[PDB]
This record gives C-alpha cells, structure tokens and sequence, in this order.
C-alpha cells in the first residue's frame, strides 16, 4: 500500500520516549461552563504532541501506545508539572473554585507517587482556590482491588474529586462506580455530538443522565458544538457544558489570555 502521506510517522516507543525527553507533549486547555450561563467554572487539561514540523498531533495517534509502553505516567506527569506553571503565575485572577480536569489513565493511577504529583498540583495552585478533577474512562478500567480503591478514597479524603468519561449503563458499569465513587459523570463526545442525530444515541445519552440521578452528583457534557446540542443537554439537568461551541481547546498562555484576562 503506497500512501500519499508527508505527516504521518509510525509512532514508536522510542519516539515518544525522546518527545519526552524534549518536553513535546504540551497541556492545551478548554474552558468549561456552567449550563448556558456562559459562566465559566473551570478547565480540561488535554495533551497535544508539539512536534516540529509535523505539528500539533493529536492523541489518538499516540496515546494507544503511551498507556501499553508506560510512557504515558512520564507523560501525565510533565503534563501536571507544566499546568501548574502555565496557571500558577495567574493563580489570583482565577474563579474561587475553579476546576481543573486531568486526564487519568489506570497505569498512572496505580504508579507509585501519584497521589503526592496531584497533592503538588493542588498546592502550587491552592487548596483553597481550585478543584483537582481526576477523569478516569470506562475506555481501560482500572482493575478493581482493595489497593486501587484505597488510592481512590484517599484522593477523595485529600480533597481531589473524579469524573468517569462514561459509555455504558451496563452491569460492568455500576460495578466500576460501587469501587470508585466518583463525583461526576461524564458524557463523551461522541454521544453529544449524535444526540439530536440518531435516536439510539438520544437513549443513550438519557441512560447515561440517569446514571447520574443520585444525590450529590452532577454532570458535564463534553463535545457541545451547536446551540441545540446546548439546550438539549441543559434541559436533561447536565450542569456543565465544554465544547466547540464556546471554544476548542487552546493553547495555555492563549487560554490564560482568553478566558482568564
């Protein structure tokens, strides 16, 4: 097979391995909404691989093999590192309260010193300023154990919360949320973006919604484009909106630039 293809390069372990050693996996950032108020009540922290010249990569070309190498604990943790540096210095000009989602995979959860690298976030920024918000996915579940439901209560007792980027009502589901309680649920993407387009997705949505009808939690909708999309979501009781709509994610010192000054 002959491709006409002057960007793509097969990503390789040793790639990503020297894209860290050059700090090439940069922390873009996307605004997150209260309902329809335009409100803004916090952030997603989502990484891009900068490489001169191919340019900004986006992570389904490299995350797959981040999470079976390894390399992905290396990455999140440089990804932490260089928000806290990016908001740090703005710290004072955020919201009280402003939350700040990271992106969690089960191998970075379970590493030795991730409670201490959030911890470190958390403080640079001010525990009594921001939000952590650990999004974990249904995508590559953390195995439930006693050891892993430990790291979890612990986060929650040192006051960093959880999303579950949710997919599934399924028994496997409300199995993984009796070990992990999280505080948010999480609607992906790719069922906002089909809710007002195909019916079986619109169940799926209110299935999801449904999952969340339970005291103290609430929900985000991620992925809004269209205004409609907006409305829809609102008036099922999704308390926070991201998306195309308000903005892509941007880079940090255009997020601070936006939407912090």
């Amino acid at each position: 097979y002959i491709n006409d293809n002057h960007y793509h390069h097969i990503v390789t372990p040793e790639a990503i391995s020297l894209a860290l050693e050059n700090h090439e996996f940069k922390p873009w950032i996307q605004p997150v909404f209260c309902a329809q108020t335009g409100v803004l009540t916090g952030c997603e922290v989502l990484v891009r691989w900068e490489h001169p010249q191919t340019g900004i990569i986006p992570p389904d070309q490299f995350i797959p093999l981040a999470e079976s190498s390894g390399l992905i604990v290396i990455m999140t943790r440089q990804l932490m590192k260089q928000t806290a540096d990016i908001l740090m210095p703005v710290k004072h000009l955020l919201p009280d309260n402003f939350h700040i989602g990271i992106n969690v995979s089960a191998g970075c959860f379970l590493a030795a010193g991730f409670e201490k690298e959030c911890l470190n976030l958390v403080n640079k920024l001010g525990n009594d300023k921001i939000k952590l918000v650990l999004e974990l996915t249904e995508r590559n579940p953390i195995p439930v154990t006693p050891e892993a439901r430990a790291i979890f209560d612990s986060l929650h007792q040192h006051n960093i919360t959880f999303a579950l980027d949710d997919f599934g009502t399924g028994y496997a589901t409300y199995r993984y949320l009796q070990a992990f309680p999280v505080d948010f649920i999480k609607i992906d993407k790719s069922f906002v973006q089909m809710a007002s387009v195909d019916e079986i997705s619109g169940h799926i949505v209110d299935n999801i919604v449904e999952l969340a009808r339970k005291p103290g939690l609430s929900i985000v909708a991620e992925g809004v484009e269209t205004q409609e999309q907006a409305d829809l979501m609102i008036g099922k009781g999704v308390h926070f909106l991201q998306g195309y709509l308000y903005s892509p994610p941007v880079p940090g010192n255009k997020f601070i630039s936006e939407w912090v000054m």
